[PDB]
């Protein structure tokens, strides 16, 4: 699953993913529209209006899941994106992704 924390509506915040299961976050690293594009979507939401980075929202807790996602754009949901690998060691919860969509 996918949920937004941290925002002033349920349309933004700090993107939280569920995986192995554990709640856990995106790394910012190569974190850009075309993902949260995607992630968006699959929040019943119809676009991003922007992403943020650097734990705007706030830090989250526990695994840091993705860093190096690949997203066309038009996926379903973030788990149809390219992933070589879940669950990262190259960051920071300080570098917690986030994102802001349309209503
Ligand atoms: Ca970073």
């Amino acid at each position: 699953k996918v949920r937004l924390v941290g925002g002033s509506g349920p349309h933004e915040g700090r993107v939280e993913i569920l995986h192995s299961g554990q709640w856990g976050t995106i790394c910012d690293d190569r974190w850009e529209v075309r993902v949260g594009q995607v992630v968006c979507r699959s929040l019943g939401y119809p676009g991003v209006q922007a992403v943020h980075k650097a734990a705007h929202f706030g830090q989250g807790t526990g695994p840091i899941w993705l860093n190096e996602v690949f997203c066309f754009g038009r996926e379903s949901s973030i788990e149809e994106c390219k992933i070589r690998q879940w669950g990262t060691r190259a960051c920071s919860h300080s570098e917690d992704a986030g994102v802001t969509c349309t209503l």
